[PDB]
């Protein structure tokens, strides 16, 4: 049901954001490309 | 005329930020040291 991001030789499952993740093109080109939410630290400490 | 920051293989030009670079030494010690502006993706958050 969820999705993490995790090293390739250890299963270690961290919660997707901005600073585990990079941003280049869209998902229109990307074959196979999975909807999901990324979390951005920086939202709540805004919000706060 | 505009400066960009590319991996070395593949010409990909992006926005220099804060989060392509970083902080080390002043200007009076890098020979060949070019003035441009470094974007920070933080103070529109901070001012919006
Ligand atoms: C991922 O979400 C996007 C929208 O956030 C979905 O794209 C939509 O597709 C439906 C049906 O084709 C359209 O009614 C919407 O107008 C589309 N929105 C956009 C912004 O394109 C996309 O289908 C979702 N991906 C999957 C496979 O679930
Ligand atoms: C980069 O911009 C700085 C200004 O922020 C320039 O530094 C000035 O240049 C001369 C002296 O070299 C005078 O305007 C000031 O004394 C300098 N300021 C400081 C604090 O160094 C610098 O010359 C510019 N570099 C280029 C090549 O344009
Ligand atoms: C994987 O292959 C199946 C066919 O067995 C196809 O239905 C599915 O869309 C494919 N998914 C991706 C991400 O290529
Ligand atoms: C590069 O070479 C030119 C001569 O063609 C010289 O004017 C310039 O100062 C040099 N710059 C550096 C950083 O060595």
């Amino acid at each position: 049901t969820h999705w993490f991001v995790t090293q390739r030789n250890f299963y270690e499952p961290q919660i997707i954001t901005t600073d585990n993740t990079f941003v280049s093109g869209n998902c229109d080109v990307v074959i196979g490309i999975v909807n999901n939410t990324v979390y951005d630290p920086l939202q709540p400490e805004l919000d706060s």
